[PDB]
Parts: C-alpha cells; sequence; structure tokens
C-alpha cells in the first residue's frame, strides 16, 4: 500500500489552483454563507481529478479556440463570439463529463487577460481582452464564449486565439465578482453537470482552510482574492502518487522545520480539501518557509487541536 | 540511496521552465553556433537549482518591486523605471551568489506583458480598500536599463500617463512584443544583468552534447506575439516540472548520466532513448534540427545509471 504524502513545497513555493498566482497566505472565513463547489483544483487523496481541473498552470482560466464574429456590445465596448476547443486543440466534446472544457473558470466575475492570434512567417496580433464569465454569452460547455476589448478592430475571424489570463476587470458592483458563485457553463436556463462536489466542515468548531492569492485589477478600488482548496503543486502531486486513500481523513501538521515544531494541525479530507478547529476569519500567521507534513490517518469524530 | 526518478508527466501535460508557456514539441537544432547557457530550468539531477531558476510557474519572466518615476528614453512609448525586489518582497541583496533576482528573464528580446499596481494606502470612504490599475508593457531586455542585479529596471507603455509613482507594481509575461530584427529576440543571449559593459556572474554553466553524433534535446514552447511576423519559440533544457520533482527528491546522482527512454504509454513501446546528464540537460544521437514527432501523451522513464561512453541508439 503506497504510503500517503504530501510536496514539501513551501507556502512561498506554491501556486494557486483556481487562477495563476502564487499562494500568499492561508486562510479561514468561518461565517461564510456561501456554498463552495469550486470546480479547479479539485483532485481526491488517491488522485482523481474532478471539475475542470487539469494538471498544467497554464491552463488555469486558460481558453483555445477561433473567433467567429464582431458584435458591438450597447454598454460594453467591443465584444467577439469565440468558439472553443480543449486546451491541447482537439475539438471539445459536449459529451464528456466534465462540466465544460478543463481549465474554464470556476467563478463569476470579469476575468481580465491579453487574447492573442497567430495566423495559420504567420501575422500576429494581442490585446487587453475581459470575459465576463456570468454573461448569458459564456457558454463553454456549448463550445462558445464572448469576450470583450477596448480595440476595436485588430481581432481576426478563423485564426487560433489565446486567452492568457492576468487579473479581473474590476470588482465594483456591476462587474458581478463572486468567487463561490459557478458560472453557467451552457448559459442561464441550463444546470450545471458533472460538477466536483461541494466541501464544508462536518464538526462543530471546525471551518474550511484556503489557500487563499490576492488577484490583480486592472481598475478600480479592491483587494480581490481568490481561495483555493490546495494548491496546483498538491493538484501535480496527488495525480501523480495516486497512492491509495486508508480513511476519509488525513491528519496533516504545519511546521516549523527549522525548530521542528508543529504550528497547528488540520483535517485534510479524501475529497481534497482542508478543515481547523479555529473560531476566527482572516489570515493564519505563520512563516511561508512552513509547510504540511502528512502524519497519519483519522476519522471525522477526531478532534483537532484548536488554533 | 534514495532511487532516483522523474515525474509521470506526457509532454501534454509539462511546462517551459524559461517562460510560463505549455510544452508544445520536443526540439533539435545541432547546428546552433550559439552557446547555450540559460539560466532559467536549471537544476541538477540531484536537486540543486542554478542561474536564475525558482519553483514557482508564476515566477517565471515575472518582476515585483515599485514605480519610482516615469523616465525619458529616446524610443518610441511611455517608459517608466521601477526598483525589483525578490518575487517573495523581500529586498533584493545584490551580494547573494545568484545573477540577478530569481525569476529573471533569461534572453534578450522585447518582453510583452501586463503591469498592474495595488496602492498600499487606502480610501476610508472606498471601504478601506485601494485604488487599482494595469497597462500593457514591453520590458526590452537588451536595453541599458534592464539592471535587475542592480534592484532596477524599465518597462514601457502605450498608455501614457496611467501609471503610479511609489506603488507596488507586478508584471506579468504574457509573450514578446515583436521579433523583428530590430527588436533583438535572441533565446541564447543572455541579458547584462548589471547593465552596459558588465559581467554576467555566478551563471550556471553552458551545456553542450560531448559524445560524436549527439546534439542537445529541447522542451519547445510556441510564444505569442503583440504584433508583426513570426513564429517564435523559447526551448527550455528541462520542463518546470522535472525542476519541481529534482528539487523535492534531491536523489543522489550515481553517476554522471542517467539513461532515459520516451514511451508511449498505449503502446508501451520505447520510441527512443535519450542521456539526462547530471547538470540537468538532455541529448541524444540525431542529425537533424526541427521537431520530434511522436504523440504528446509520451513520456521520460528512468532505466539506469550510465556513463558517458554510451552509445545511444539513434532516434
Ligand atoms: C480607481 C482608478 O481605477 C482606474 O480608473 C478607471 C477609469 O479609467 C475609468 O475607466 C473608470 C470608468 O468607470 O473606471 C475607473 O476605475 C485606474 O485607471 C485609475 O488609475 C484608478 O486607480
Amino acid at each position: 500500500s503506497k504510503p500517503f504524502t504530501l510536496p514539501i513545497l513551501t507556502l512561498g513555493e506554491l501556486t494557486n489552483s483556481r487562477f495563476p498566482l502564487p499562494i500568499d497566505v492561508l486562510y479561514t472565513n468561518p461565517n461564510e454563507s456561501a456554498i463552495v463547489q469550486c470546480q479547479n483544483g479539485r483532485c481526491t487523496l488517491d488522485g482523481e481529478l474532478q471539475g475542470t481541473t487539469q494538471l498544467l498552470p497554464t491552463g488555469i482560466c486558460a481558453f483555445r479556440g477561433k473567433v467567429t464574429q464582431q458584435v458591438q456590445d450597447e454598454h460594453r465596448g467591443t465584444h467577439w463570439n469565440m468558439t472553443v476547443t480543449n486546451l491541447n486543440g482537439t475539438p471539445f466534446d459536449p459529451t464528456e463529463d466534465v462540466p465544460a472544457p478543463l481549465g474554464t473558470p470556476d467563478f463569476s466575475g470579469q476575468i481580465y487577460g491579453v487574447i492573442s492570434q497567430r495566423n495559420t512567417l504567420p501575422a500576429n496580433r494581442a490585446h487587453e481582452a475581459v470575459i465576463a464569465t456570468y454573461s448569458p454569452k459564456f457558454t463553454p460547455k456549448l463550445g462558445n464564449i464572448q469576450f470583450s476589448t477596448w480595440e476595436t478592430q485588430d481581432v481576426s475571424s478563423g485564426q487560433p486565439t489565446k486567452f492568457t489570463p492576468v487579473g479581473l476587470a474590476s470588482v465594483d458592483a456591476n462587474s458581478h465578482f463572486d468567487q463561490w458563485t459557478l458560472p453557467s457553463y451552457s448559459g442561464a436556463l441550463t444546470l450545471n453537470m458533472n460538477l466536483a462536489p461541494s466541501v464544508a466542515p462536518v464538526f462543530p468548531g471546525e471551518c474550511l482552510l484556503f489557500f487563499r492569492s490576492f488577484i490583480p485589477l486592472k481598475g478600480g478600488y479592491g483587494n480581490p482574492a481568490i481561495d483555493c482548496l490546495m494548491p496546483q503543486e498538491w493538484v501535480q502531486h496527488l495525480y501523480q502518487e495516486s497512492a491509495p486513500s486508508l480513511s476519509d481523513v488525513a491528519l496533516v501538521r504545519y511546521v516549523n522545520p527549522e525548530t521542528g515544531r508543529t504550528l497547528f494541525e488540520a483535517k485534510l479530507h479524501r475529497n481534497g480539501f482542508l478543515t481547523v478547529a479555529r473560531n476566527s476569519a482572516g489570515p493564519v500567521v505563520a512563516p511561508t518557509n512552513g509547510y504540511f507534513r502528512f502524519d497519519s490517518w483519522v476519522n471525522q469524530f477526531y478532534t483537532l487541536a484548536p488554533m
């Protein structure tokens, strides 16, 4: 029975599985009223990828496809319809048991980045772009999305197109940023399918523990963050190892290697998320050279040492 | 001795260690005249990072720092000076034995990306939240103003005014601005990390085949362009996931050369073999330039430690 393990990469050596950002802090928010059901950064402890999760850090919130039509929006500038493929270039088959192409964004918001094209030496262009994932035109499970640009004309149709994500366009009221609200992958009247399950503590006094990254903004006021359940390197490790889960809950300890001291402990649940016994919201203050070490398999009734 | 291993990753599951791009193809170019001495994606088989190599995919060709002021520069655009720190925010100490802050670009060219800022000061009427901005930007790494080992670089924008002095600044790389002759793209020419006319130091060593008939094998990614004609590529010696794997394993190297086989998981067959050298690079027996045409579900499997006398089966 291949023993279970976590990477020994430290906090300052990890990246977010839901947006291409470094991990900045560990974070809790016990009074969260939203159902937590993100679709990127989802992997079971025995290495099963779920939701829209894929392995490439470059694939998170990325799209590939081709533009088909230009449409001026009445309020939000120039829009472009885009057919999307899988990130490996193959056609996306909507009958596969996934919510949307792997890497599709998993939250409501205006995602800011750059659209680039290299024609089928070829000509090239790139421009800043925004994808409103709450729009009725955001239908990646149906093979098509829309993006908008400040550029009014220089986007070509029928040519290979890449979206490289960079941050958010805004977090104003009118920009519908909510990291826990899933897009409607097939449009508003259609149910999402093949989702990774929601996650929650099941024991009193526990809360979820997140790996938090602060996300850039194109403009406006705000200090937005994206919280993932496990960093991308954990997804990659678990997929590689595929170690059998010996119970439903692993016990992990956050350790300071220099002193060898454990700073706190957490439950790492089979479905791929952490809980801690903490009754406060906000960052965990601890060294970014610290790291989680697997201790032993426990169960849902194990009582964590309070933080 | 802890056994040496590689990750199990098809080519379609790997990313470049020299720019944030997926690996697209394996590639050779035996008649390359340049010295190959890249500084990102450098790690020995026993897990020693070298050059400017760091572990985060988000840190490759990234900078963090603060804009100081707008500057005049004969070249087109609006120019800005920025101090740079280490990527983790701590001050860069030029006395450390590295060529430049980890993650600094390792090639000559006009690197295109986005500069973003989140102000330090907050506004009460905005919920005690800071103002933000982002704009497209270009960093010419051949410029005399590209001096990351001195803690300072310059970037240019199309935007003419909306970049703030004294505020935290991030550069997110996206591609190249141009590959015209006037944009000095050369993936094997290192920047002058301390400026015009200074010698770079603390470099990861150059790599080469030493056995007749062998050439370097690269993990190639095609890099986006802001404009112009071209199909530029960036070639790395090992993908970022191998750097990450070797760093964590730190398995002792039992000879100077690990024999690896590129295997198709579905067929089970070996497509070709290669030497994986101690300093962290591959050679193959091949006498042509261009892509290696093989499925992207293929992967390298470690077979055994051999020595430099070993003769590879021709590809
Ligand atoms: C707070 C500011 O954000 C951006 O300014 C934006 C303006 O350019 C304009 O588009 C309005 C439209 O509603 O939105 C603003 O947010 C930054 O460009 C500026 O520097 C401020 O940080």
